[PDB]
């Protein structure tokens, strides 16, 4: 029975209507609450109160980033949420980068304050999965999490740890909702069940 | 004699005071134009006109991204520039992801093959954090942490040039050194 914060990065703009992400956010909200978890939802593309957002993070045991891939990553509004909130999070979400003369053992990234909290990515992309896995394709085979390395680290900088990522592919050419919904639903049950 | 578009991603906000990026922007400006290149500077954090920015791209042979490291990547303002400008460029900077027949893979529908791009970064993090196989960035390197940013540019058909980065710019600020390095870095590729 955990507190779950869903950050919906949905946003209507040039080809993206944000309907799929709103849907999946709704799928998470219902599935998660039915699994005994308390859920809070906030739209990145809104006029959020930065301090209240930080409070959402302190409240959350798990943070779920529901978002469409926009130019290989999170939409600018999602990045702004991070640049606004994590930064305001200084003193509560992180203390510094961790390095300290008092302990040469500590390296960059170890200054987080919320170790123990988890975060999970739920993505929607027009790109096929093979574009992520095939060693010879666009992403050199580094994988989805490879492509989202900097996003993962922004979160881990705070000390949070990742949960298995969920992604929907070819959402424009071969859209299939249901299925995305059913796979995400079972994905949530395996992790939060 | 090349056309060089520098995108200054400098932005105040919190502990970042865009002076370093502003300075490095001028450094590349002075150096490159001195080599005879035609240089144009645009600040990401401005009231840019997407159509005008698309034209700057078609005009440029090389695009330089001068920017600080913000939460592991480009500041939201620089990403907004991309989401706005690259998308506006559909039909000029890129056609699609390349897929139709069965052969062309994702990321091969660019329209500006032949153009180049380079990253000029500023981070608080030390270099070892990027290279140490067991440190924060599992040894993937700077270009690894910026893989997506690289790919956003490569989606348009553009190719990368060697990346320049200044590290520990807060704890161990060292201007000059960054300047001389960058200057020497620019002369190497554009000289
Ligand atoms: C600026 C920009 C940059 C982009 N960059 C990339 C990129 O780098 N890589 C990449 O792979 N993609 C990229 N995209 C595409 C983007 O990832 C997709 O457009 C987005 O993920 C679709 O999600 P959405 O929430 O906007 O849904 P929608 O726009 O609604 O699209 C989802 C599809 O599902 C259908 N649908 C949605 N909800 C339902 C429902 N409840 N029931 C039935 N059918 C439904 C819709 O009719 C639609 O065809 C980019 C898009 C933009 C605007
Ligand atoms: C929201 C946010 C998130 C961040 N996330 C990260 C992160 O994930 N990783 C990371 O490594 N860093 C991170 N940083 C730190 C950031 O990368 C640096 O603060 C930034 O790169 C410094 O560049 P600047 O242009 O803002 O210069 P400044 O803020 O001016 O800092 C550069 C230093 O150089 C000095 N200086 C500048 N210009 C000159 C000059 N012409 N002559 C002499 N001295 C000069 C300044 O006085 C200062 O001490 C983050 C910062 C913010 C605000």
């Amino acid at each position: 029975s955990s507190n779950i914060l869903i950050i919906n990065g949905a946003k209507k703009f040039a080809h993206s209507n944000g309907q799929l992400n709103d849907t999946l956010t709704e799928v998470a909200d219902g599935t998660l609450r039915d699994l005994g978890h308390d859920v809070r939802i906030v739209r990145a593309d809104s006029d959020y109160d930065v301090k209240a957002e930080v409070q959402n993070f302190l409240w959350a045991d798990v943070v779920i980033w529901q978002m469409p891939g926009w130019w290989m990553g999170a939409p600018w509004t999602v990045k702004k949420y991070i640049d606004d909130v994590f930064t305001e999070g200084h003193g509560t979400l992180y203390a510094s980068d961790g390095r300290t003369r008092k302990d040469p053992s500590k390296k960059y990234g170890s200054g987080g304050l919320v170790q123990g909290k988890k975060y999970m990515l739920s993505l929607t992309w027009n790109a096929p999965m093979e574009a992520f896995t095939e060693k010879d394709q666009f992403f050199h085979g580094v994988g989805v999490d490879g492509v989202y390395l900097p996003f993962h680290k922004a979160n881990q900088f705070l000390g949070m740890e990742p949960l298995p990522t969920f992604i929907a592919n070819d959402v424009i050419k071969m859209p299939d909702v249901p299925r995305y919904t059913e796979e995400y639903r079972k994905h949530l049950v395996e992790i939060f069940g």
